[PDB]
């Protein structure tokens, strides 16, 4: 496996806002506790898993528990680099896998409630 997305950036100054406050508290933390949202709540481990040729296919790693640390570490300047984070996890899932997988079930339930979670992102 590759060393996992780095999850602060010393040389960025940090803020916070209410969008991002949303993204941690409301958005990551529900997509946290859904009934499907294990496999996607730490680094894919190819080694563990015996995923052939993910990181061969998967160049754009993401994964929920980087999301969480990065939240948590003010790594984000811009909701929206939150945003498309959880949209690269998804889309890596869709790359990687076949229609009908379960995995792909499971990120389709979790991209479902991202999006109704993100629509009620406050402006
Ligand atoms: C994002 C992602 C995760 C995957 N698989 N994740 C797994 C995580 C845990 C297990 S397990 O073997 O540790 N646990 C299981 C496996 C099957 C049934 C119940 N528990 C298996 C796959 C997978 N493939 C493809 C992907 O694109």
């Amino acid at each position: 496996n590759p060393p996992p997305p780095e999850t602060s950036n010393p040389n960025k100054p940090k803020r916070q806002t209410n969008q991002l406050q949303y993204l941690l508290r409301v958005v990551l933390k529900t997509l946290w506790k859904h009934q499907f949202a294990w496999p996607f709540q730490q680094p894919v481990d190819a080694v563990k898993l015996n995923l052939p040729d993910y990181y061969k296919i998967i160049k754009t790693p993401m994964d929920m528990g980087t999301i969480k640390k990065r939240l948590e570490n003010n790594y984000y300047w811009n909701a929206q680099e939150c945003i498309q984070d959880f949209n690269t996890m998804f889309t890596n899932c869709y790359i990687y896998n076949k229609p009908g997988d379960d995995i792909v079930l499971m990120a389709e339930a979790l991209e479902k409630l991202f999006l109704q979670k993100i629509n009620e992102l406050p402006t």
